[PDB]
């Protein structure tokens, strides 16, 4: 198998969550789990065995959520952010890193997954 197939997703919108699960399966990867709270994201990242993960700027209740992506930097795990028509308030501390936003094509997610190496 490839060096990158186990991927976690973190979203609070139904569409962006199911679209990311579909794109991993067609890339022969594996959506190993999905969560909508940061305590669930900290519980999933601690399980280990994950190759990369995706994270929205805010979860349910609109509360800020970066305790995991700071942990992905400590675990040297690659990461992508997620934004929207009003969730694009991503911190400049991660604007040097890839971010998915509005609905995307097969090439749009491949662009972010390539930035995990670039």
């Amino acid at each position: 198998m490839s060096a990158l197939t186990q991927i976690l997703i973190v979203e609070d919108e139904p569409l962006i969550a199911m679209m990311l699960e579909d794109f991993l399966e067609v890339l022969d990867k594996t959506p190993v789990g999905t969560v909508d709270t940061v305590a669930g994201a900290l519980a999933r990242v601690e399980d280990g065995g994950i190759d990369a993960a995706i994270l929205d700027v805010n979860l349910r209740g609109g509360e800020k959520s970066t305790p995991v992506a700071e942990a992905l930097a400590a675990r040297d795990i690659p990461f992508v952010f997620a934004t929207g028509g009003s969730d694009d308030s991503v911190d400049s501390r991660f604007r040097d890193r890839p971010v998915l936003q509005k609905p995307f094509t097969m090439d749009g997610v491949a662009k972010a997954l390539a930035a995990l190496l670039v």
